[PDB]
């Protein structure tokens, strides 16, 4: 079995086996923090993090299970996956620490302002075929924004769960990326959140402003209105939010704008597409496979090589358990993990 060695980096103690080299802080967040390293097994460069305090509680527990198990879900190219999982415990009486190892991508899409439409078409593109590949598998990812992207200097992109709060050296709100049917609750929405997102995304992409930058969540609804204009009978009636359908309707009069003219010089086939993901009523917007045979994507569309996902097990999301049944749980898909080859 491998030996471990330790190391400080800003105050926490990595505890990680001899494969991993040179460990260099990226970031950290509220779950984690992640380090560069140099893998010797594969003599390739990988993010490693260290889930923070996975079992303080029966919420970290259950976030610590709920990310193990999506992680060793996914494969497919735009999407971050695990190389490798490993804890320094050799019993389940002395598991306290989780590390979890992927492909090093070096940055996210929000640094990329530090773009041609061929360009746009290209990360755009792939995106969607991670969201294809996501939603098949009934999952939603519900916080997409550009620093839950991770790039290569390449431009190949990988959909993350998570994305750093501080980096080491060195803003983005899940407001402004998220879909008006999920601004105040929950109670009417499906997969197609995630392409607002997209369509939040792609407008900044093309035009390098952020889209609806609202200080708030009543705000973030009033200039997501004055884009796409006041709903009709036919959305309203599907509120059931009193609140929600009164903000919604409360407004000094709201011009559906032209796409048109909101995004002169792009590419009209950008311009329809955004007009498709930007569509108000959830039920009626642009899925990812729908998306993807959009002709804005002629360049690089192949339907033999947008694959959907294995059936996953989300039924553990109803379970109300104690920490230490958690805990054995992400104990058991610690050792069962198997690294890709
Ligand atoms: C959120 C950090 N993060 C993870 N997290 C993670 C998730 C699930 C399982 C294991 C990990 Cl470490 N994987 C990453 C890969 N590549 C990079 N690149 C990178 C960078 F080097 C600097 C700034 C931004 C970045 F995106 N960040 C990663």
């Amino acid at each position: 079995r491998p030996t471990f060695y330790r190391q400080e980096l800003n105050k926490t103690i990595w505890e990680v086996p001899e494969r991993y080299q040179n460990l260099s802080p990226v970031g950290s967040g509220a779950y984690g923090s992640v380090c560069a390293a140099f893998d010797t097994k594969t003599g390739h460069r990988v993010a490693v993090k260290k889930l923070s305090r996975p079992f303080q509680s029966i919420i970290h527990a259950k976030r610590t299970y709920r990310e193990l198990r999506l992680l060793k879900h996914m494969k497919h190219e735009n999407v971050i996956g695990l190389l490798d999982v490993f804890t320094p415990a050799r019993s389940l009486e002395e598991f306290n620490d989780v590390y979890l190892v992927t492909h090093l991508m070096g940055a996210d899409l929000n640094n990329i302002v530090k773009l041609t439409d061929d360009h746009v078409q290209f990360l755009i593109y792939q995106i969607l075929r991670g969201l294809k590949y996501i939603h098949s598998a009934d999952i939603i990812h519900r916080d997409l924004k550009p620093s839950n992207l991770a790039v290569n200097e390449d431009c190949e992109l990988k959909i993350l769960d998570f994305g750093l709060a501080r980096h080491t050296d060195d803003y983005v709100a899940t407001r402004w990326y998220r879909a008006p049917e999920i601004m105040l609750n929950w109670m009417h929405y499906n997969q197609t959140v995630d392409i607002w997102s997209v369509g939040c995304i792609m407008a900044e992409l093309l035009t390098g402003r952020t889209l609806f930058p609202g200080t708030d969540h009543i705000d973030q609804l009033k200039l997501i209105l004055r884009l796409v204009g006041t709903p009709g009978a036919e959305l309203l009636k599907k509120i059931s939010s009193e609140s929600a359908r009164n903000y919604i309707q409360s407004l000094a009069q709201m011009p559906k704008m032209n796409f048109a003219n909101v995004f002169i010089g792009a590419n009209p086939l950008a311009v329809d597409l955004l007009e498709k993901m930007l569509v108000l009523d959830s039920d009626k917007r642009i899925t990812a496979a729908q998306a993807l045979a959009h002709a804005y994507f002629a360049q690089y569309h192949d339907p033999d090589d947008e694959p959907v996902a294995d059936p996953y097990d989300q039924s553990f999301e109803s379970r109300d358990l104690l920490i230490d049944e958690w805990k054995s749980l992400t104990y058991d898909e610690v050792i069962s993990f198997v690294p890709p080859p």
